[PDB]
């Protein structure tokens, strides 16, 4: 019975995000909460980049030695059960909700930019990652994967020596996005998420 | 196991392995009364829906709305007990020895000693016998995980409270809990832990001091 390891782990806390579709009480805050998320996702994955997840056989053993790795995986691990307990609050919700109310929205739904920039973020991450759908149906619920999501990548950004990484890497994710419209998109949604993304795109903007 | 009666048994005693650690400082006293109040409010709603005596409880596959509602909820208490000691074992990992350091009640006043006591002692009355098998006992390190706890742990009984028909069988038994309690310091106290987190108790201590 083959345990769990941290890449696993960390690869399956990415997988947690393309299942999550956003409930109609999002209403005209649909397309900046998804793109939230996608920057969530986008931070997540840019810590794996940095820490080398797929080529370090430290990120692959049931047992980990070093502190910084045994710190990595308590914090995938406490991921998951972030994405485990907004999955039951959902399922809760489903079980009382009428019909009207278990609608979701679809990126068609979002502007030519937002759109945009939500499939550049998503394809971003799948360029570096080598179930079943649910969806979140309350802001609270959302900004609480977010929040929660940032904090953790902040101390998983702390236990390694990756910092002037995660910046080289976060300029690179953004030249391929020149026009200033959505570099201003990513500034405002990077707030208090991806502060390194956010920094990145503010730069461009004023440059 | 997994019924809900033996998942809510589970979340109460959960309570029982939590330790505060040295940062809460002089907020020691308030802090646990406010853990244990959450403590006494979640097993309100075990003995007002009569968990341990009705089967419903006590199946693996509920069928009923309201009951795979309360064991949703229950399996979520847990999830967010889990989640509290990982985030406390990643300090511990990294920490030194004089900020490992725990709170133990000799660290509150006799006044706040004998309401912890109280409100210990009259959820024991209640749980379903337990046998001696420990989980490891953990500590909370910083405020915000006692929030969370808190917080959470009241918002998740305001939904099991909405599922069950329990609103005036909740408030009597409030009004039993608080009988014992005479002086007006120890009911003031009550009234303002309980604030935000357990109405009923709140105003079951407001009601006795102004009588």
């Amino acid at each position: 019975p083959r345990g769990s390891n941290v890449a696993g782990l960390f690869n399956n806390c990415v997988a947690c995000f393309e299942y999550v579709q956003l409930g109609r009480h999002f209403g005209r805050d649909y397309e900046r909460c998804q793109l939230r998320l996608d920057i969530a996702k986008a931070r997540l994955s840019r810590w794996g980049e940095a820490v080398k997840i797929n080529d370090d056989p430290r990120f692959h053993s049931d047992a980990p030695t070093d502190k910084s790795v045994q710190l990595a995986k308590s914090i995938v691990e406490e991921i998951l059960l972030l994405f485990e307990s907004a999955q039951k609050t959902s399922k809760r919700y489903e079980l009382v909700a009428d019909q009207q109310d278990l609608v979701v929205f679809e990126d068609k739904d979002m502007k030519p930019i937002g759109r945009a920039l939500h499939r550049r973020l998503n394809d971003l991450v799948s360029r570096r990652q080598k179930k079943t759908a649910w969806a979140l149906y309350d802001g609270k619920s959302l900004e609480k994967i977010v929040d929660q999501v940032a904090r953790f990548v902040d101390e998983l950004e702390k236990a390694f020596p990756i910092e002037a990484v995660c910046h080289k890497l976060a300029e690179i994710e953004i030249e391929e996005v020149e026009d200033e419209a959505s570099l201003t998109i990513l500034k405002d949604a990077a707030g208090g998420i991806d502060a390194a993304m956010s920094d990145a795109a503010a730069q461009k903007i004023d440059a």
